[PDB]
């Protein structure tokens, strides 16, 4: 009945908890101190963040729970609009642009996105390649740039060209630093504010001329030539860009994190890393994988549900109720009450795992039907659930396996997993050496 | 690319070699002399028996190959029907009985059986907590009685009281000789009366007790009350009598094969036997274990882990090539070829396990991340993998694990493995004295 609640700083109740660089991992020790739901409050805010498999199944009932804005999304929605991510379910543009791309996104559809994903995984292989003796991979900075240019080639058919830059391609600066600057309002100026402004202005600046610029096997024709069934209507150029943005931001950093943390994790198990290695030499048979090839590669697959269970890049939802109810039979919720499902502390649930939960076991995934239902969210839940998964798991698996085809890689700073903290998790100074198995492309 | 073949009998090809009370044995010994694959043909019918873990992680691909109904399983699906283990996959029955039954099938369901597989396994102590001085266990038969009580008690809440019996229950006695008909058909009107009066015996008491059937917590009320999520559709009672059948059969005689073998080689491994009765000293601290006790005895899982890698007791199953493929870059296989993975064999690939892969060494399975993929099949592969596996597993854990706390075993008679060989395994005529610990319950 009553509802724990972590400590207080006075007016400011829970909020200053969260002005730390680490918040995902502070509400995670927090849920480790208080259980499956806790209370956080803030001025003008009550959320509750639920870390157990039995109040999430619950907040999973769409016909009880629609996906709610947390503050991040609507710091996001500043500049990702009414795009799908930011965007609430009873929105026009939510399902016309759900209807409209999510055929653009099925298992069906990567097989059209896969030549630009090897494109830009092979550029990742070959710059890899040619690195020298004893110079280092810096994992979540190459992995940012694979799937930032993933998403831009198969997206809208743009090539950022990350593999050819230091410094990120100016709309990537503008977005982080959007990126930043909304996470900053969070644990929360004049000079912050005009930057946003004008890293929104790059943002759509960039997008809108491609709009404007733009038949490809990409998103961005889905967009212009795709129409709602429901409705009838193609997204208006603004929905358009809105959508851009979000698959920007949306499908490059937290699939990025998601090979980083793969990787991370796969040099820190020899034992799951030469498992892996083994089915991508066995499997990845031609000098350029096959989406067929990419579908075989399941103990890779494995390997990345493993790496989003212990770390969910998209760490947290928010839910909201949709009328007055009761959650896990003792936390009554009144109408538009809102949760935050605390996906990493959701996957430690160790009635569901077992203790070995901080253990990274792929073969906790062999067979995906020995998983509750709704143990294991890093995809989000219900409709509101990531349209990219397809995608990210395809093009992670994909970028993964030709890493483990092509390459050894060894920990050999002796990594210590530094979990920076943005909207997503990645493992900060992530660096590997990656010896090159010699095989051609 | 030329595939050895054992001796051929004329027109009779290899099917004679079956007409052998040891047919897996005989297989085993085939497999050691023509190595990882070998071609097997009778009238009608052709069949390759894989041994390596090399072919066999092909053939667990599941985009490649898909579960194949053995002559057995044809055979016992004269009376398990399309019930889970005799349905093909593509079968509405399977996947709607698979998607049915699966959660009351989980890790997490298993704490809702515990109670009931510590009664049974209670009644299995106080057997041989009572026994008089000298006198022996006839281990298989015990573990039968054991295992059919559980399944029965958990399955469908029936009490077959086998431990109140000398001759079995007359559904069992039918069941028996239904899967001894079924058998005794490989190596081929009397039969046939009676191959009939064991299904009618084993149909009426089935639908009978589905008819009986009250809520209680057993896989019966589960398909009783289970919805298909994906067709919305409930089990028909014609399948659900297809299921108990099927988990009376599936679930108690490879389980109590396992513990027959378990038991066995830790008599025959006395250090092996001694570290499992430390864990299960160390960690039954209680009268009557919990499910995180039975969670907590990791060497005893070991332990029947490496007796189910020696004698797996459901020791083949059977394949077929969904479409034209090639097996291990050297075996062309047409649409519909039909696989076996001879089990044993495969669990002692040299190259997987090393050259003691005789020995009984429960260490083998410590990290199940070192164990390469495929190599270790005692449950089937995939989404035809066994349902009943953590059933099986957790029964046979926390009995192995009471056995070893309540008991010192001996081998009095100095036991030779005889391995009678029906559809399962067991160690024919096995029997060990227990010594009382003297441990109330
Ligand atoms: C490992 C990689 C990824 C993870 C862990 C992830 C995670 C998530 C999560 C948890 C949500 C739910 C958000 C919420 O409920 O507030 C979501 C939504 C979404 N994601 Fe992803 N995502 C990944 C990759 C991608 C990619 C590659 C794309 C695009 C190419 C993408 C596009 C979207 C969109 C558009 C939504 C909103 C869907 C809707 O509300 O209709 N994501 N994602
Ligand atoms: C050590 C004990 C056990 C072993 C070694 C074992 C082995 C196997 C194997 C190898 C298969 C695959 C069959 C095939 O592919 O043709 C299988 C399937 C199956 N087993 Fe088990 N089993 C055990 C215990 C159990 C128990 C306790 C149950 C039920 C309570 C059970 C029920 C089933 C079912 C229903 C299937 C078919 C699943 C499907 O195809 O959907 N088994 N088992």
């Amino acid at each position: 009945k009553e509802m724990p609640q972590p400590k207080t700083f006075g007016e400011l109740k829970n909020l200053p908890l969260l002005n730390t660089d680490k918040p995902v991992q502070a509400l995670m020790k927090i849920a480790d101190e208080l259980g499956e739901i806790f209370k956080f409050e803030a001025p003008g805010r009550v959320t509750r963040y639920l870390s157990s498999q039995r109040l999430i199944k619950e907040a999973c009932d769409e016909s009880r729970f629609d996906k709610n804005l947390s503050q991040a999304l609507k710091f996001v929605r500043d500049f990702a609009g009414d795009g799908l991510a930011t965007s609430w379910t009873h929105e026009k543009n939510w399902k016309k642009a759900h209807n409209i791309l999510l055929p653009s996104f099925s298992q069906q559809a990567m097989k059209g996105y896969h030549a630009m994903m090897v494109d830009i995984a092979v550029q990742l292989v070959q710059k890899w390649e040619r690195l020298n003796a004893d110079e280092h991979i810096e994992v979540p900075e190459d992995m940012t740039r694979l799937t930032l240019d993933t998403i831009g080639l198969c997206g809208f058919n743009y090539r950022f060209n990350s593999f050819y830059r230091d410094q990120p391609h100016p709309f990537i600066t503008s977005m982080v630093r959007a990126l930043d600057e909304a996470m900053n309002k969070l644990q929360r100026y004049d000079e912050n504010k005009r930057q946003f402004q004008e890293d929104i202005k790059v943002m759509n600046d960039l997008v809108d001329k491609i709009i404007a610029d733009r038949q490809s096997d990409d998103l961005l024709t889905h967009m212009l030539n795709g129409k709602d069934p429901e409705t009838g209507e193609p997204l208006d150029d603004e929905n358009i860009r809105y959508q851009i943005i979000t698959f920007l931001i949306a499908g490059h950093e937290t699939t990025s994190g998601l090979l980083s943390f793969a990787l991370y994790f796969l040099v820190k198990n020899p034992h799951v890393l030469q498992k892996a290695a083994e089915e991508a030499a066995r499997v990845l048979v031609d000098p350029v994988p096959s989406y067929k090839q990419v579908k075989q590669l399941k103990y890779v697959g494995m390997v990345l549900n493993e790496a989003l269970r212990l770390w969910p890049t998209a760490p947290a939802f928010s839910l909201y109720a949709k009328e007055d109810t009761v959650l896990g039979g003792e936390y009554p919720l009144e109408k538009g009450d809102e949760l935050m499902v605390l996906i990493p502390q959701l996957h430690r649930d160790k009635t569901i795992w077992g203790d070995d939960v901080e253990e990274f076991r792929p073969e906790r995934f062999e067979n995906p039907s020995a998983i509750p239902q709704h143990a294991f969210k890093p995809f989000g839940n219900g409709q509101r659930a990531c349209i990219g998964q397809q995608f990210a798991l395809h093009e992670a698996t994909l970028v993964l396996g030709m890493m483990l085809k092509h390459f050894d890689f060894e920990d050999h700073t002796n990594y210590e997993l530094d979990i920076k903290e943005t909207l997503t998790l990645k493992p900060e100074g992530f660096v590997v050496k990656a010896k090159s198995k010699k095989i051609p492309l």
